[PDB]
């Protein structure tokens, strides 16, 4: 933050001339010059305007809403990862729409959340250690499939810098308690439940493992982040009767 | 654009001997400095060629229609929004379907519709304004859901440079009067809306605001925009009979 | 003069999230580097601000009226400077009075002169010479003193780039045909010349010369310019009578 | 100074071809460069063009006398100023005709005094001090007003680097011993002093201080610096008599 | 070009004082020092004018008329040349003296041949191709000596950026229809060839081939090209009788 | 050597959209800033398009064959230089003719010689010394003058950086084995000496010197190198008969 | 020129352990740098040895020696060129060698001239002029043919730098008075005369002109430039008897 | 390594006419132009060389001898040190002449040692940690003093980048079986225990931590390092008899 808003410098006049202060003259000279260099390269923002990048979601439109779910502590063997939740899809679907609902209730506007993201968070339980972290997952599989507790690496997902990989749920596989915009109505787990058409199929399957060449020991908190755009009208809230 | 096409100067022989012009001898030198600058980067471009950009689908590949609907003015107040439109799913099956099969029959080639967007273009009504535009939507909702018709603001999409906003629609939701690669056979609107499974329940619905702390006035120009690869073959048209 | 006018590029939605186009983003990244160095030399521009420099008087405030008097051919000898005008204080009024009010009348609106200039404008008649100009001049003497049509140089003022000197004659000395902000009375040269109190004394006498070691031919154009604030009032003229 | 006035290199000729120094080739070649550079910059001289600076009226045109008065030691207190000379007008009018007019006669030329300054130049009396000069000055009041012999420091003028301060006198206030464009006539003190209207009421009163925290011991030399435009015609001087 | 040919700014006096324009004087402070570091280098320039280049033959002094001879078309394998021209030296003193003298007279003025050029120029017949044209030549040869119409490459001189070879030919082996300086003479071919000493020994032998891993098609512009100053007087064309 | 070719990253297609490697669109952006950047500089490059500069016979058209003739030692007192050779010109031709002819044999093409070089090689036979060569020749002189074999020096040839001095030996003066482009004949050193003109006025006669302090012990390699043209036809060598 | 010789700082002892200046280390750290440098740029340096420069015939080997001829002013009008002189070829020769051998006798040493200049050298006989030289010649023509004494300019040779144009006059064509290496014998300009084949043919014909706008007056010295290589034994000059 | 050893390019002479590798002579010009700025920056070296650094004992005069002792692994707390010897006086001189004797002899020439150190290396014994080591050190103490197993950090000596500290002996106070330059006599460790003056009082005891903040597992090797200067005279080694 600078002080003057590029407001520096004052003007007066002497004898109808006309005075300006010296260190404002300067800058717009030097404004002229770098003027001049945007329309020089101008013609290079354009060949870069052929491409696009993507927003952060996280820090992108609509708000976040943590929805924590559980910690957990893992010891993972060099070139392995250990399987970090094996919920069926009834106890991911039973979770989900209990932790989401009970904490956001009660929901006072319109609505929609625009996406579901299962976040994976990190951290050593050992000072003086250089490692990274990796992650594989899946996301379906038959319900009498059990998976492997523990897994050898390959291709794994690389765990971003601040250790925190979000999957995104995509709302076809996954139901959400909210399905579009809509106000709230009466609603209970059993309704829900009885209109999700693949109950049991799909449930996230995560492994986490490490670039270390020694075991460590891992501190896990996992969570859905939700998405989420309100509509709030712009009207003020009374004590009943208005008016 | 450059005169000489880098074919600058010449060469003669004057006894056996071989001459060449210097500020081509000086280039050959300079560009051989450059050559070496190009393998002395040329790990780092292998760092950055692990991740990828997206070309801009309205500058790439296929071609753009735009049909244009209609215009409309708004004031908006700080920190609110307004709606740009409210039709219901059938109204805006009718203007899609109608608005485009007019402007393009006849449709003489076989051809698709690679995507549809929704585009929002906005432009300030007072001069010596400083402000910027922002953006939320809504896709769907109960028949009998009523839209408020001004939100206050919360994470909204902050609009791009040049005042225009583009989103897409889905062939997963919208329906498109051609729905894969195809000739055209006889059709009409009538028929369109019956194969249309949910016409009732997908509507853009779409709010715009400012970043302005006072009033302002904006005008709207909202539009479809078609993108459309053609497989025009390489024949002549000829005047019957033919040959 | 650049195409986009710093709106380069757009923006656009696909499910949910929000792309811009890559050269944008890379602009907010090379403005925020420059801001950031704004802000570094800030204290350096308050140093600067401590002095102020001067506009220029032809290219600032006021409208220039350049009332040419005459030409004329001078040889000046190398190390010499010649005589550009020997009027009495008479006749310099009478060419004052004469030539401003002739060109500018009908002086139809309320203005006052800021600013009278004696305007020494210089060209060569040779080409292919290489040489700078060179001016003194005195303001005031006893009227039977005759200046030397010739002097030597010593410490004279040194022309400017463009081969122009204009010097300021303060109202203080030299009379305006137009005192103040005023309108125009009925005016002749008798009741001007009359309310002038010293006539005779206040004249310009300028000399030219060069810093050529050989003698140069110089062709003269002298001027008297005007600065004039004029205050025209916002209402139409209408022919009489008016409504 | 440099050895070859830019003529550097030379040229031959060998059966019809011609040759030239490498030296002189790449001479040509920057100063092409640099050529474009001045073209890519003019546009930002234009906007320095706008404003203008001031020609140090001791280095520029007109000849310098310095008259030196007298010579002064003082010893100033921290944040104070002492008193340099406290003259009535009358004997501040002795010295400046007296010293002038008796250093340049006999004066040969016509000429005409351009300004008046009073100088004020000041160095330490002791080594290994580090501190600046500050200064303040009046130049009129009631004839029986005394001046306080020190005073605190309150918003001074920053003595230069040079640590040389001069003041204009104005035509307006102080009288020349020669007032125009003049050649000098049969003149004495009396009536010099006669002619002036106001001989009691100005004067130059001028303190001088210190940027130090400590006493510091000052050494002081007055002077009166006239710039002075001689007009010395282009003829020889003869014994008589002349021809 | 630039706008201002470096008179930028202007000057004025006010009060006796010299203004300037401020981006005039940035110059001037610019200008020295630049000056400063053309003195800096003038050692280094030295060192390079202990040696020279060559000024090109047909940008430089003479004009330059080019007489055009015969259109050509070859296919050439690679690492192979084709033969461009197999005239025996009586067949070209023909071309060579009667191309220039039947385009060129009526020749009015004393003048000399400088030089005479084969002129070898060449140009792609396939577009979306990237190779270099390589040449070979001989200029004597026994009479009955028929030389091969294609040659493997062997370490020959590549043709130049603008794909044009000029080979010298010299006066001692070819004739040249205008010996030294002089005034034309009634002439015919025959004279001329009976004043060649060795009609038949030397004619240009040239071929062409490229840098190409593939067959490439070339068309090719054989001409003399002869370089000729004029001695014109300083003296009018009258109409006949003259004066 | 790079090891992509410059075909950096790739391309693929997700949901119609097109994505590119950063990496190799950071190059897209890059290039155009470069190409910016020789448009800008191609009005300095025709400044240097002016001159030319000559291609090193040796590394350039034509092979070279080197025919070694002797080596030598000679101790060189400062500031002096020894004579290398002493032949007549009948025993230069000999070892001319003999050498080439011998080491050649059985020449199988048509060729020609373009030029002929004497070659004076030096390396120092002490180590840790520092001093350049110098050279000075003469080429023809009275058969019954007989040179000085050590003279002072004077002005003499630096010989270049590898300490080789290749000179020169103009087919007007020095008699080839090889005239023109030509097939072999049944040839002698017999008749080929009596058809020379001058066999006994020109010979190189090459002194060699240093630039040390001290006597210094040179290695000596002489040799005659012949930039030679082949013109071998594109047909196959069979044994015979043919066919 | 540097006080040290790249021999700065020193070294010493004390307690087994070695000490050095730490200007020389950081010196030795830079040259590692430096010399990191060099080969990085080595191979372009290799693309730059592909071609090759020519030393300056008056700066390199030889010595030079000025035979002045004559001086001579002449008023050339723009666009024009005077004739310099217009000697026949005997005048020519006889000034050729009456002026060198008076001038040069007693030659002493055995000597070759190894090229004849011809110098013309000019400078402006006005200051504060700005133009440019140019010249043209001819070497030969009818000995009857008499030049135009003044010719319109066209495709004229640019004087270099220095205002020194130097034209070479080869063997073939000017008769030297000392043909090869060679003593001097018993000679005189008539047998001399008689030797030269063609005495009336060839005579240098030169004309200068400007690049000015304007007539100018020109000063000219010309002169006769001999390069010349001395063979002076390493023997002593005796008083005879010699020993 | 660069390929040409400054030697790049070469020259020839053309026509008495010098030339030279373009590369070189632009080397030419950038020697000059580096060689300027050594001159330019020779002032301020000198500034430098008032101080002096102190070579690397172990990359300096004198050859290395590590005659290593013993392998130890540790286990420390964070913010402790713990003892890596405890020998007394006796049982340290024991193992320094028993081991340097039995691995040096035969000793061969005559030789001093320049000084004994004491090497502690150290190295991690788990992956994926990062921190540094530490060290601290006492050389006497009463023989019946008994030093801590175990201390607490403070101001300890940081280990060096290569993990390698090495503390010098001084020859007052530590013995060495060499004192001088000598050969060797007949020796053991009787007569060298009984010739030291305080065998039990002078004994290398030293602590080694770490920065970490947790245990870490360390390796160490200890050795005695030896500075030893040979003076072997250059005379042959015979099989006797000799001669």
């Amino acid at each position: 933050s600078l002080r003057y808003s590029r407001h520096d410098g004052t003007s007066c006049v002497i004898d109808n001339h006309h005075l300006k202060s010296l260190g404002a003259v300067l800058n717009d000279v030097r404004r002229k010059k770098d003027r001049i260099r945007e329309a020089e390269y101008e013609p290079i923002i354009d060949i870069a305007d052929q491409y696009m990048v993507t927003e952060d979601p996280f820090r992108g439109p609509g708000k976040n809403v943590r929805i924590t779910l559980f910690k957990e502590i893992r010891r993972v063997h060099p070139d392995t990862m250990k399987l970090v939740c094996n919920w069926s899809g009834k106890e991911f679907l039973r979770e989900t729409w209990t932790r989401f609902i009970s904490e956001e209730f009660p929901i006072t506007t319109d609505q929609e959340i625009m996406d579901l993201w299962f976040e994976l968070q990190l951290r050593p339980m050992h000072p003086n250690r250089c490692y990274k972290f990796t992650m594989q997952y899946a996301l379906g599989a038959h319900p009498d499939y059990v998976a492997h507790d523990v897994i050898r690496q390959q291709d794994p997902y690389y765990v971003g810098p601040n250790n925190i990989e979000r999957i995104n749920l995509s709302k076809k596989g996954f139901a959400f308690p909210l399905t579009c915009l809509q106000s709230v109505y009466n609603d209970n787990f059993e309704r829900f439940f009885d209109d999700v058409l693949w109950p049991y199929f799909y449930r996230p399957l995560v492994y986490v493992g490490t670039t270390s060449a020694e075991i460590e020991e891992i501190m896990i908190e996992v969570s859905l982040l939700f998405k989420i755009k309100e509509f709030a009208p712009d009207v003020p809230l009374f004590t009943g009767p208005a008016y």
